[PDB]
């Protein structure tokens, strides 16, 4: 509940309950220095639904303008659709909460958090995640927590926790870390990391560039704060310790109950690894399609009408066996090694009559990036509880239905599009030129012509290429890449008895299936000198520093390779387009 | 069809049909003085649906800008979403129409009324309800009407019917009354009453304040107009008399057909009143949960798969028996008396960094009110067929899903929120300070932290508290309260044979269950001197003046008690907030 | 792929594939003179749905502002809802594509076409339809094409193909023709025709007015271009010839499989034409309702639970027999002749307190038109990839649910409303007065009080009446009308054996049932001198010029009759309303 950062004063987080929203299943009011107020209320449905196929969890943040003491500027004088920052905060709170419930739950859960009072010099995302975690812990649901989040910024080589807006502009790197306590040592679920806007000028004058070692040190520094916050959530003045409640059982719907495993694993486990050794896309299935058909045919003698259960058992068995094959043989599905990158192609000036256009292809990902320019008056004007009003860089991300082959309805973007666009924009901001040198309004649009998985950083590279082609002077090109990590308790029979120990394997250019098979995923973006944007999320209970460092160096090597590949086409700013405005 | 108010000329309402919209089931064109034109068309579906659980009735008013001779100001030059006044009129017409059809109907009904020509000095809500009632009467549906609505304003001690905008600003009280004819004497279903903006200055100079006796006199004065309008609807030039049509039977889906009553009322009617005498919230059920389980278990021998029917029979039997217990023992479910008010709590300056903030709790209702101020330029700009353009007082009402414990989707407000917010704003307007003395833009927001039933006037009191805390000088604090009334034909055995006669009981602070058990509900809001906002709606066929007057005095006493309770915390305007703007 | 219009240079259309959007079922990039770029991608669902009752086909055009090199003017700086021109183009591409698939298909089909680069002096609708047709041909679906579209404008008596914006303002008539190849000669499915804004001044100085013969000549002139475009689609550098793909079978759900016909046609075919000879609206059914009830009752012995199949068989049999009766007896259902017009009524100044108001009734169609005026500042401001920015004439079309008797939800307009409103506005534009003479903002609204079928041109006439009543000086009143055509292979037994030959019958004032029974429908609008708006759509494989010409003259006669009927009420501009605003 208390944070001492050293010479920058102290911060206090307070958690109150029992006074507001008594009718809800759980409700917690969060105080930041008795100056910021917010309220989190979580309720659960009574009768679960059965037609749905996943866990129906909903999050709703509500920014209210009366906190800022200003009537809304809308024509009808009312706050309507959620803002982009609200959607980003909703995603940030939802991400470390879904992998914390009992699998297969069916009762609907809704978490509503509303801003009550906001200091103009502070932000509310971390307070929001803390209050939501405390409320859902007090709710009484099968929730495996509590979770704790901390925001830490690097200034003058020091990692100060919970910085304000007046302290972040003079920082070189910012962390938002969400983790829990397993046995006393923290276990991080997620982290979101961004470099500030003026990092280049700061590091030029003597400051330390945000390299990978600094990132690891920053991730290490945030653990005591998370531990203190979790302890406060557990045993504050009004916490779960003083408000013990009975736990009500919730019905759980599993994919396979008890028996389909004891059949399939004993009848359909010949090799289940040699069928995937063909290595040809046109001959991918080639053996195990017949295996699946024969299994679903000949097993239709004891379990009738339960094809979903047999499908779930088959897919789970295949996933486990390919995981074991990955761990032992170090042989990927596509035949690539653990440090291989798929085929690359970069084309410049593909769309005519445009200020800048480029096409970037990696494996199956294929992204077309277009950039335009106009008068400086065209900058976006926004107003919310946040301290941001102007936005000279407008990045839009489009994921049409025909990218993945399915059919749907083209229309309003989802939250995933907002998240990916925000991530790419925040990765590309720090290298932008100054307004005085280059006064213009830059609108970059990235359309997903073809997708297979992890296509955001392909869009990042394509946007860099298009910005360079348009003639915009960038300080240095910025690349991106995605990496995965599989950790498992493997058994070696060299001793008696079989010794079980944890082993880690890091993979490059993970597809959707690769992400499904793995347990940790992360994405690294940056330039030749330092990283800019980082996003990590997993469900492990600990990780040695050596393997994390090695994965970071592998990511750096892959990013350098991608940068060198992309620099072959165009490495210098191009001539201004005749249609561009002066 | 004709209204003679005395020295203020006469008004004429005309109902025409047979010329427009022949394809519809019913269609009526309404003329107001041959200067206002509107059209009402009602149609019914053919095959009723079965998955729905209530009566699917829809109302749609359509304000068209070409009546005002002005191109819409929208960017796309088209009238899109309905306006707030349209939603209010939709609610006003829908309210006295739902309790007029055969219960359990399943065929969808849609009533669409569109404005065709509007005089800038007149309103259209009462003409709308009249035209819709006439059209649905001509449709041929199982509709028990017709209904009639009248607008009556009090000026110079006289109740003039159908006032214009140039006559309402000099009034002290306004009535909209909707009623029908049962045996010759009118039977009012609904009434909506509001005090004007400049009532204080008018009553200060010699006019009569709108007290409860004046309200009763005004409600009494509107009956002849309703009778004349109903007679015109019945027997005008083009009415139901000259346009007789066959009545087509519509399938009716009941909760219990014929037999579940003869079982449950004979096997599960031991006391059904002693089980609710526990009086503890944690021990509320405590006897009748087991009764319900045993009834639904042991009766699963003749009716299988009809648990909905047995549930409906059980709930109806319990409602009837608790109604009888209320009538005879005068003992409420919670143990409170017929003139009791639940626990009260008022807190001021609860939300920091705000111009004004307050919290008000009554029983289970818990409302947080916040008020902010800004420049006078921030006044809301609107434009419609109505004569209103500016709105210095902006009241918003929020009902989040977690107030009542359920889960839903937070998003666009429904019509109930619009109605409650409009009611609270109209109740709080007349006491506002003048623009010259207090030039500011006032935006009040009321969020329902906790709800149990009838939480709008809790929001009214909370908004009054927040406005006082912000430093806004109000003429007098304004309170609100809700009351219920149960009337039933009780039998006394003191004579031979058993004498059946009507008895009335008035209850204070009605919950949802109390509203379900009763037959009449009303809500009274106002200050220590006079009332401001009134809303009444019921389904009775008559009421003596004495019981209505007594209920009004009981409401006045409860409102005075609430005002005295709330005045203990803060009774004077507070200091201006340092974050507030100076203008 | 190449268009030579004579002295106006040449145009080139290029179709590329295999480079973009590989994951889709089909994808084609379209080049217009290497200056306009667009992309069409079509994909199909895997498992078809069964609860739906029609073919689920969706079209989506996407105008992207980065083609014009301009940040969107929206508050959130993003292109949101589709524009009116986008909806019109969506309808224009969807219309000649639905009657080209195997009937009863259930797999969902989605066609998404996005603008990539647009020349400010060119349009994209015809390139859009061409690219979509090529993509759906390359997709591998059961698609009976390919289709070709051509835009042809008449300037100086010459029909130049693919005109630009700098060439259309000096034209007298514009055609968009979509047709295919059956045996070598083209077969037109659809055509959309409009007269330019300044046609009156042009034809006054010596140019030829766009009469019916000129329309027929223009429809004849566009065929070689369609043939060349279809040949290019078939055998270009990257076309279906070099990209042969297997055809995957798609399940087909029919209304009646094989047997219900052999029962109903043998047991319930006594006359099926005498039951409809009553001629009274209140006694319409009067015989065949009992026939339907007895058929559905006594046949419930072999097919149980298949009432939908028996209903489909009954309705199909009735349609075929009434078609034969129409062909042979020349006797319509309502008893009217082949050149009859239903009852007409026109009323002026019906809605009080309005600049102009009128009511027009024809048969069962009943339309109330209202027109208002305001300051010239009130002109609509729009911005898109198109070259249009201002719109002084704003026509709105409303179709409330209670017009046809059903119940629904009143709200956002559908695409049909947009299409009908755009058609009426484009028909009424060329006769509008000049801005300098009549500086005002004109907003006309047409509400469908009662509808039976083909009620758009009733709205056109009502809007003309209301504009005349408001005092707006029009050059000449404009009327509209709808006509149908039924062509069938009838057999005459005067020779041995029975000689089968094609016969055509043209009908006036077609209702919904008449449109269902027929095979060709068209709508003609215009003034006493020339036509303005034309819209034709059918599914024939050829038509002689003589019958088309005769149908055109019949339409002209009906339009003249309607004009003479409507001119009886008011024929001159009326006095300005006291509520109207004055600009002086």
């Amino acid at each position: 509940a208390t944070i001492d950062n050293g010479s920058f004063g102290t911060r206090t987080i307070r958690f109150e309950t029992g006074r507001l929203a008594l009718q809800a299943a759980g409700a917690v009011v969060a105080y930041l220095d008795d100056d910021n107020m917010l309220l989190s209320a979580t309720t659960a449905s009574k009768n679960p639904k059965e037609h749905f196929n996943f866990f129906p969890l909903t999050v709703d943040v509500e920014e209210r303008m009366y906190a800022a003491g200003r009537i809304p500027g809308s024509f009808f004088r009312r706050e309507g659709r959620p803002s982009t920052d609200a959607i980003l905060t909703c995603r940030l709170i939802d991400r470390p909460l879904r992998p914390s419930f009992v699998d297969g739950l069916r009762n609907e859960i809704q978490i509503v958090v509303t801003i009550l009072s906001l200091d103009p010099g502070d932000l509310y995302d971390v307070l929001a995640i803390n209050a939501a975690s405390a409320s859902t812990q007090l709710g009484g649901l099968p929730f495996s927590g509590p979770i704790g989040g901390v925001r830490v910024a690097l200034i003058d080589g020091t990692w100060v926790g919970f910085p304000t807006v007046d302290q972040i502009e003079r920082a070189v790197f910012d962390m938002v870390v969400a983790g829990r306590i397993v046995e006393g040592d923290v276990a991080i679920m997620m982290v979101e990391a961004e470099a500030t806007e003026n990092v280049v000028e700061l590091v030029e004058g003597g400051a330390q560039a945000p390299t990978e070692s600094v990132v690891a040190a920053g991730l290490e520094a945030a653990k005591p704060f998370i531990a203190a916050l979790c302890t406060a959530q557990q045993e504050l003045a009004d916490a779960a310790g003083k408000s013990g409640k009975p736990t009500v059982d919730f019905p759980v719907f599993p994919d396979y109950g008890e028996d389909v495993y004891y059949s399939v694993s004993s009848v359909a486990t010949d090799e289940l690894a040699a069928a995937l050794t063909i290595g040809g896309k046109a001959e991918r299935d080639q053996r195990i399609d017949e295996i699946k058909t024969q299994v679903v045919q000949r097993l239709a003698d004891t379990y009738e009408g339960r094809e979903k259960e047999v499908g779930a058992a088959l897919r789970a068995l295949t996933k486990k066996l390919v995981r074991q094959r990955i761990l032992t043989d170090h042989f990927r599905i596509d035949g690539r090694g653990i440090t291989d990158i798929r085929a690359l192609s970069a084309e410049v000036a593909v769309v005519p009559r445009a200020h800048g256009s480029a096409l970037f292809e990696r494996g199956e990902t294929q992204i077309l990036g277009v950039t335009t320019l106009d008068m400086i008056k065209m900058a976006q004007q926004i107003d919310s509880l946040g301290p941001e009003t102007s936005k000279r860089y407008m990045h839009h991300y489009n994921f049409p239905p025909f990218s993945t082959g399915e059919t749907g309805r083209v229309g309003s973007p989802k939250r995933r599009e907002i998240g990916h666009g925000a991530l790419a924009e925040r990765a590309l901001v720090p290298v932008l030129p100054s307004v005085e040198e280059f006064p213009y309004a830059i609108r970059q649009v990235s359309e997903a012509l073809g997708s297979n998985g992890s296509t955001s950083m392909g869009s990042v590279c394509a946007s860099t290429l298009a910005l360079l082609n348009a003639g915009v002077p960038l300080k240095a090109p910025v690349a991106g890449i995605a990496m995965g990590l599989v950790s498992d308790d493997i058994q070696v029979e060299g001793a008696v008895d079989g010794v079980v120990e944890r082993r880690f394997v890091t993979l490059t250019d993970i597809l959707g299936a690769e992400d499904a098979f793995g347990d940790m995923d992360f994405k690294v973006a940056g330039t030749k000198d330092f990283v800019t944007a980082l996003q990590l999320d997993t469900k492990l209970d600990g990780i040695p520093s050596q393997v994390l460092a090695g994965a970071l160096e592998q990511a750096k090597d892959a990013r350098l390779t991608i940068l060198e590949v992309m620099a072959e086409a165009i490495d210098r700013p191009d001539e201004m387009s005749p249609y561009a405005p002066r």
